[PDB]
């Protein structure tokens, strides 16, 4: 198999992913891989993975998921919660929120 793995799939949980830092930028959809569990109501999973995801895939604002934060329901989600403590649904919105500015302070 010279070739090798290639071919992602398509999930059927979706979230909303807006930037905070634009308020106009259009909305962009993160669909999350699979976890060994079933399909049902996810309720494990880690903020700080999202903080992850969302960070690949604004790359083009977000220099890094370690130097921005993720924020849901006007409070800021923490990596030690779960998205069934916050009671976070496939479809609602989160926005990003960046810790500090990267340090050459221009425009």
């Amino acid at each position: 198999g010279s070739s090798g793995s290639s071919g992602m799939s398509l999930s059927d949980w979706h979230l909303a992913v807006k930037l905070a830092d634009q308020p106009l930028a259009p909305k962009s959809i993160l669909q999350l891989p699979e976890t060994e569990l079933g399909e049902y109501s996810l309720g494990g999973y880690s903020i700080s993975f999202l903080k992850q995801l969302i960070a690949g895939k604004l790359q083009e604002s977000v220099p890094d998921p370690e130097l921005i934060d993720l924020i849901y329901c006007g409070r800021k989600l923490k990596d030690d919660q779960t998205l069934d403590f916050y009671g976070i649904q496939p479809g609602s919105t989160v926005h990003v929120l960046r810790k500090s500015w990267s340090g050459p302070s221009s425009g």
